[PDB]
């Protein structure tokens, strides 16, 4: 097959490197021509940790057959790679001699955090929060329900970037979540909240990861909203056609207090949704947020 194009070409080891493949540090050996897939690579290529010995895992040839990979490397480790003479190519080429190569794997630090700062998008329930983790098996998380009256002030502070700046909210839940990402694999995971009843009550919540551990921490706080009010804003020249509709059945929602707030969370204008769940306002160059509320339910919409 590919053996015909590489016929007459020598087998050369072009490179030895560490690359991030999927979410894990991977050892890559790049060869000049396609390698034979039927050979036992563990018999001809040895990877040995200077202190702990024989590195576990099997070699994986790339689809192009010129790269040989060994995934999920341990960080900050000294490795001896011995490429034996008898490594065979598709065209039957071999090396002239053994090669010995060293590599110190990258010092990648344990890291955990939320996938994002969150969204103002409302939900009827909160099933899970997406998180990401590398060699952080568990995390302690504090959940705060923002006081209904403190919300425009709270959200305006949050949207602009804080120890006592949290008495705008009430602690409603503390839990330890066992992530256990696969060793040396940066994984996308979920904090399951579905069965935590206090996080299923209407409101805007802030989830905060405990700040105790020598980790990167990326996004330690995230925001989520539990609301029945679905808000949509349509812009045409200077007009805002705002529709408030139920997240349960899509029906028009009447009597919803809709406000346009500035960057300080101050009301610029206010109106009530009609029988068709409609609110028509002029655009305000200072409007940063749209706020919709009724009977303890609150939805925010970013106009920026």
């Amino acid at each position: 097959k590919l053996a015909q194009q590489s016929a007459g070409k020598v087998l050369t080891l072009l490179d030895l490197s560490e690359v991030q493949l999927d979410g894990a540090a991977t050892l890559v050996l790049t060869f000049s021509i396609p390698l034979d897939p039927d050979q036992d690579f563990s018999r001809v290529i040895h990877v040995v940790d200077k202190k702990s010995g024989k590195v576990d895992g099997a070699w994986e040839l790339s689809d192009n057959l010129k790269e040989l990979r060994l995934r999920h490397l341990e960080p900050k480790r000294d490795l001896i790679v011995t490429i034996g003479k008898e490594v065979k190519a598709l065209n039957n080429a071999t090396f002239s001699k053994d090669y010995e190569k060293t590599i110190t794997t990258r010092d990648i630090q344990p890291s955990v955090g939320f996938a994002s700062r969150g969204s103002l998008l409302p939900g009827k329930v909160v099933e899970g929060l997406p998180v990401m983790a590398l060699n952080v098996n568990n995390v302690d998380v504090n959940f705060f329900r923002v006081k209904p009256e403190s919300l425009p002030a709270f959200i305006s502070q949050w949207e602009y970037r804080s120890d006592k700046l949290l008495q705008m909210a009430d602690l409603v839940y503390t839990g330890r979540f066992d992530l256990n990402p696969a060793r040396n694999t940066r994984e996308k995971l979920l904090l399951p909240l579905g069965d935590i009843k206090p996080l299923q009550q209407a409101g805007v919540y802030l989830a905060v990861m405990n700040q105790a551990g020598r980790y990167d921490y990326s996004n330690p706080a995230t925001l989520f909203t539990l609301s029945d009010i679905g808000v949509s804003a349509h812009r045409y020249h200077n007009r805002l056609d705002i529709f408030t509709q139920s997240l349960e059945n899509g029906a028009a929602q009447q009597g919803i207090e809709v406000s346009l707030l500035n960057e300080k969370g101050q009301t610029l204008t206010q109106a009530t949704s009609d029988a068709q769940g409609h609110v028509q306002l002029e655009n305000d160059k200072n409007a940063a947020l749209l706020l919709a509320r009724k009977d303890g339910q609150t939805t925010l919409l970013d106009l920026k």
